């Protein structure tokens, strides 16, 4: 099943939502992580190059996908699938973005 | 501001999450939406014909915009800037659907 992570559009996208797939995937229960960025994903072996395609796409809301090393809770490095897209209001404002995520390890 | 609603996929779409400015267009909290149909914010004004689309494009997992009547939690009607989209994993899998929606009333 694929994760979900839904962030507001500003401030550092911090999580509003995530749904069943996205702790069955990561580990990590809903509680412990709306309101964080999901750069806690992250971790050492994780590629900057990648890091910051996502950081550049997220600020000018560019749809992107991209291969990920990201670390369960318990540690486990793994392969996330990640595709982000802003949504958008009818005059072009950004509401949030979406995140859907899968585990291609 | 405009509202969203994430909808799961499947069985009817029941909404799982809103933002505070639907709370603010709609007057519903959301402890009173959560595993609903959006169609709630339909009553004997809206318009047959756009909600048919309606149906029929989130059945086909198919974008579509429309301008719909909307009601309030006590029943005051607005006009709904309505967008919905399907949210699709790299496979094409639908994970779940996204509304966004404004208030146009004049
Ligand atoms: C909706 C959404 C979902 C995200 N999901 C992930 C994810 O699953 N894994 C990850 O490593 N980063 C994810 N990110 C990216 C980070 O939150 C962050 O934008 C990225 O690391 C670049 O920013 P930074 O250089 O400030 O960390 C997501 C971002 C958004 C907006
Ligand atoms: C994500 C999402 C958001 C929706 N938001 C609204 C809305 O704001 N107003 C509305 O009248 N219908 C909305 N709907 C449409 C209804 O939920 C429903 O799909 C539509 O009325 C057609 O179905 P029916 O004939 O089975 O009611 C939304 C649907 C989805 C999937």
């Amino acid at each position: 099943a694929s994760g979900m992570i839904v962030t507001d559009a500003g401030a550092d996208q911090p999580i509003v939502f995530v749904n069943r797939a996205f702790s069955t995937i990561t580990g990590y229960a809903p509680n412990e992580v709306l309101g964080r960025n999901a750069r806690f994903l992250q971790g050492p072996q994780t590629d900057a190059a990648t890091v910051a395609r996502l950081r550049e796409a997220i600020a000018a809301a560019r749809p992107i996908q991209e291969r990920i090393l990201n670390y369960r809770k318990d540690g486990q490095p793994f392969w996330n699938q990640l595709s982000i897209s802003p949504v958008r209001d009818e005059t072009g404002n950004v509401v949030a973005f979406v995140g859907v995520h899968t585990d291609v390890t």
